[PDB]
């Protein structure tokens, strides 16, 4: 008709649609695209009136506890309907931290955290996990995942070290395969730096956090990374170029500083390097109150935060609450000439480029036939395979002449499963699982270590559970062997920053009591290397299981010899925290276990 609007015509080239829509937009409509808000402050009027571009769920931001996939779809579609009702009918994009599966959602498959995936040295397995995670995120109506974290964690005292595949940038680079899993494979022609998402069964990805998040002093989270440019480029930057080659749609900026310059205010790196040198053409998003945190105290000159960030080259702001103040301030700056219209139009071009490329104008709403992808058994099988491949066997016998303890026999008259982490699903998942910080106990659907033991063993095997048994209990029990599981409690971000890296009690004391009475395999649950010589000295066998997720059977698959141990350390294991930082390749390199170490077993 001559009611035709070029931007709404799905047969037209993305760039022509972007230009067409951009040319029609008011300032308010443009700045609205640049604003991401929390679901917690969203309403239909707020979305319509402020022309909002994006919404997110932060860690723990859910419609309710226990919500079904359908509840999520209906929430997301309620917000979209309001956005589609604007004058221009620009669909919002909804983001979430789906960083080891669709991990805020009850019943979602929970994969091993990144450090364990690094142990697999299996980029294809990580691609398959991206694929499955895309399906589980679209199950809930969500179109955008804030992953992967491509930090290169150079000191395990950092609370986010588990979100890093490896201290070795080459392993992190290999694991950028998550990207084309989440988003689809890019076409043969593809230009490096262009955004890509295949369509409605994939999600937009986010390479985070740009750049040097893993390089901070003493592993202090969100702190300063002191390193010359050569080292920034040799260690922290290279996986970002792999991400551009694979069409990553967005990039999130780090809270951290580089030689004292806040990343959220770094024009040279965000615009000079990422955009102008790597030729990134997707959108750049802030972290959560990242612009606020440019100043100290945070939020003490929000006007400056806005100016600095948007001049630096950020495109979309994760406000996420004070939207009215953000929009008002940015509007003032453009009205005054402080921020030119060229900058606004660039940010909006990039946001719209991602939205059109990914099909969001053609499929703004959820597909209810996708809901049943959540927690699907084929995905649990994949997570079980990833958990097993992530395990690193550190010791299997106290002397070189002992019978190797693992693999254990499935038939025995009576066995003991013990420890604070043997029957606790939340501990085995760690942080970013249902809550931001994670949680304790049966927080979602899965199989604990105890549960997996009872599922694996011969029917005649009697399984006894005791969380913290004393030495007498064990010696009197008539046990053939024991499986004892201990380690770190869940943590995320600054909460996990830890200068001592010693596991909480009772952990060691239980291992001591158990191993002192019966031959024992110790399963260590952690986000990183921790002080381990005492646990080793007590144990016949010891496994570094990292944070393996919902599928505890991956642990028993290897314990009982269904598969051999194959994982290798993706990080150095230190002897003492006084050595840190200490990485493969330094001068004073004196590891307990070097990067790449891992004992093997043969199946059956
Ligand atoms: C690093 O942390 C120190 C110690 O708390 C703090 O005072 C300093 O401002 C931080 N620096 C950053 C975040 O750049
Ligand atoms: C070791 O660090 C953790 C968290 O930072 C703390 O819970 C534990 O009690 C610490 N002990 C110290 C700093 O002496
Ligand atoms: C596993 O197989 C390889 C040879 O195929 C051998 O080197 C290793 O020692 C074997 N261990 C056992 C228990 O068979
Ligand atoms: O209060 C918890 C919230 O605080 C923020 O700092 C976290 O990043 C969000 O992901 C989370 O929803
Ligand atoms: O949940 C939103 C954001 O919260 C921030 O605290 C984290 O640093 C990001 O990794 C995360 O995507």
């Amino acid at each position: 008709a001559a009611d035709y609007v070029l931007y709404k015509d799905a047969t037209k080239p993305v760039e022509d649609r972007v230009a067409d829509l951009l040319g029609r937009m008011t300032l308010a409509e443009k700045i609205g695209q640049m604003t991401q808000i929390e679901r917690l402050v969203a309403t239909p009027d707020v979305l319509r009136d402020n022309f909002i571009g994006s919404l997110l769920s932060g860690g723990g931001s859910v419609p309710r506890k226990g919500a079904t996939a359908k509840e999520w779809q209906d929430m997301v579609d309620g917000f979209q309907k309001a956005c589609m009702s604007t004058r221009l009918g620009i669909p919002m994009i909804y983001g979430i931290d789906a960083v080891h599966g669709q991990n805020n959602v009850y019943g979602a498959t929970i994969f091993p955290h990144n450090v364990g995936l690094g142990a697999t040295r299996d980029p294809y397995l990580v691609k398959r996990i991206g694929e499955a995670t895309a399906l589980e995120v679209r199950a809930t109506g969500i179109q955008y995942a804030f992953a992967p974290c491509i930090a290169v964690c150079r000191d395990p005292r950092w609370g986010r070290c588990y979100e890093s595949y490896s201290e070795d940038r080459r392993i992190v680079q290999s694991m950028t395969e998550l990207i084309p899993g989440l988003q689809g494979d890019v076409p043969k022609d593809f230009t490096s730096g262009m955004p890509f998402v295949a369509g409605k069964n994939k999600v937009a990805a986010c390479a985070k956090h740009f750049v040097g998040d893993g390089g901070t002093v003493d592993g202090i989270n969100a702190n300063n990374t002191i390193i010359n440019r050569e080292g920034l480029m040799n260690i922290h930057m290279p996986a970002y170029k792999n991400a551009m080659d694979k069409g990553v749609s967005t990039v999130m900026i780090s809270y951290s500083s580089w030689n004292g310059v806040k990343m959220h205010a770094n024009q040279d790196l965000v615009t000079g390097y990422l955009k102008d040198t790597l030729k990134f053409k997707g959108f750049v998003i802030s972290d959560w109150e990242g612009i606020d945190r440019i100043t100290t105290p945070a939020g003490s000159d929000y006007s400056y935060s806005v100016k600095a960030s948007i001049l630096a080259g950020l495109d979309m702001i994760m406000v996420p609450n004070k939207y009215q103040q953000f929009i008002s301030i940015l509007t003032g700056h453009v009205n005054g000439g402080v921020i030119p219209m060229s900058r606004i139009d660039d940010a909006v071009t990039r946001i719209l480029r991602v939205k059109f490329t990914m099909g969001l104008f053609e499929n703004p709403y959820a597909d209810p036939a996708m809901a049943e992808q959540l927690g699907k058994q084929e995905h649990r099988d994949l997570a079980r395979e990833a958990a097993r491949k992530s395990l690193v066997l550190l010791k299997n016998g106290k002397t070189s002449t002992d019978a190797p303890l693992l693999p254990l026999p499935k038939k025995a008259p009576k066995i003991l499963v013990a420890g604070s982490h043997a029957d606790n699903l939340g501990y085995q998942c760690g942080g970013w699982t249902i809550e931001w910080q994670g949680d304790t106990g049966r927080t979602t659907v899965g199989t604990t270590i105890l549960e997996a033991v009872k599922a694996a063993v011969d029917p005649s095997t009697v399984v006894v559970f005791a969380e913290n048994p004393d030495a007498e209990f064990v010696k009197s029990g008539g046990f053939s062997y024991a499986i004892v599981a201990v380690g770190e409690h869940p943590y995320t971000e600054t909460k996990g920053d830890n200068l001592n890296l010693t596991i909480p009690e009772p952990g060691l004391s239980t291992v001591q009591a158990v191993c002192g009475g019966v031959r024992c395999a110790t399963v260590l649950i952690s986000g990183r290397p921790v002080v381990v010589q005492p646990l080793l000295a007590a144990s016949d066998a010891l496994v570094a299981a990292w944070l393996p997720g919902s599928e505890g059977q991956g642990v028993t698959d290897a314990l009982f010899g269904d598969f051999g141990f194959t994982g290798r350390l993706p990080r150095t294991w230190f002897k003492s925290v006084d050595q840190l930082p200490m990485n493969v390749g330094d001068a004073h390199y004196d590891p307990l276990f070097r990067l790449g170490y891992g004992l093997t077993t043969n199946a059956t």
